[PDB]
């Protein structure tokens, strides 16, 4: 297994106000053949010497553009650490993006965004390690099921009525050999009523959501304690970095959840539904939202087309 490293963004800035952009885009060249790709890792480095950056814990994410549809697909999400950058981590934050190998090839458009509200913003460098070898499956295709993830407050309203579709029908190519879902979810808000411990939703309140397949509860996503106090990025004081949030920590990547689908669904049309654990916002302390992206990945040893997602 030979590994090649590809540099992309180099010290790009995400910032706000007076001629600035919270996002940055660029075109980069990746190798064209991915049939040999075993793994692809993305590394995000953020240098923030001397308190020169927006000091808050901000929502940030990276997308790749699907040339075929023109849509941006979220491939990685993280929360900036308080006060400092990723200096304690020699390579920066690491996120496995192998699932998107079909799009990471040739001339590729990437975009990086930070929900920063200050001119100091954050500055990043992003690189990818591509590992060649002999994969289980040579071919893969990926498509979104839902993407309500433009920002922390642009996600799905939690505890209030909304009009967003959370159910879809998915159709996998008949020659699919393996399929699975890739979900990234993170909550925002200190909304009341609080759970015990004064934990408001959706940032602090521990919840377990469910993915239903064909109407049967199939996968559970526990948004629990990751152990923020053990963050190797531990030079965040005086920021409130050590308490556990529900499913995330400041200065860490938001976890990627992979749910393997039953083969019996292959070459069929099935329903998908993301169900949030029941809760009602009393509205006395702000709102709550869950930012989520969920994609279906289909793999095969024969060339495969994209699954079809419909309402």
């Amino acid at each position: 297994d030979n590994t090649v490293n590809i540099k992309t963004f180099d010290k790009v800035k995400n910032a706000f106000g007076d001629g600035l952009s919270q996002s940055a885009e660029g075109t980069f060249t990746f190798p064209a053949d991915v049939t040999t790709v075993k793994t692809i890792k993305m590394f995000i480095k953020n240098e923030c010497p001397n308190k020169t950056c927006d000091e808050w814990d901000r929502y940030a994410n990276v997308y790749v553009k699907n040339k075929t549809t023109g849509e941006w697909y979220e491939i990685g999400r993280f929360i900036t650490p308080y006060w400092v950058g990723t200096e304690k981590l020699p390579r920066g934050l690491e996120i496995d993006v192998t699932d998107f190998k079909s799009l990471l090839s040739g001339n590729t458009e990437l975009k990086i965004y930070t929900e920063t509200w200050l001119a100091k913003g954050r500055e990043y460098s992003v690189d990818f390690d591509i590992v060649y070898g002999t994969p289980d499956y040579k071919y893969s295709a990926v498509v979104p099921v839902i993407q309500y993830n433009k920002s922390s407050i642009d996600g799905v309203p939690y505890g209030k009525a909304h009009t967003l579709g959370l159910k879809k029908n998915i159709q996998l190519p008949t020659n699919t050999e393996k399929a699975y879902l890739r979900t990234t979810i993170s909550g925002w808000g200190h909304a009341k009523p609080y759970d015990a411990g004064s934990r408001g939703c959706a940032e602090w309140c521990f919840r377990t959501h469910t993915i239903a397949i064909n109407n049967a509860n199939t996968f559970q996503h526990q948004l629990g304690a990751l152990g923020c106090s053990a963050n190797p990025i531990n030079n965040q004081s005086p920021g409130n970095w050590t308490p556990d949030r529900a499913g995330w920590c400041p200065g860490m990547a938001v976890p990627t959840r992979i749910d393997v689908l039953n083969n019996s669904l292959t070459g069929s049309t099935f329903s998908y539904e993301y169900k949030f654990q029941s809760w009602t916002n009393n509205g006395t302390n702000g709102d709550a939202f869950y930012a989520i992206s969920s994609f279906v990945i289909a793999k095969s040893n024969t060339p495969i087309s994209a699954p079809v997602v419909t309402n």
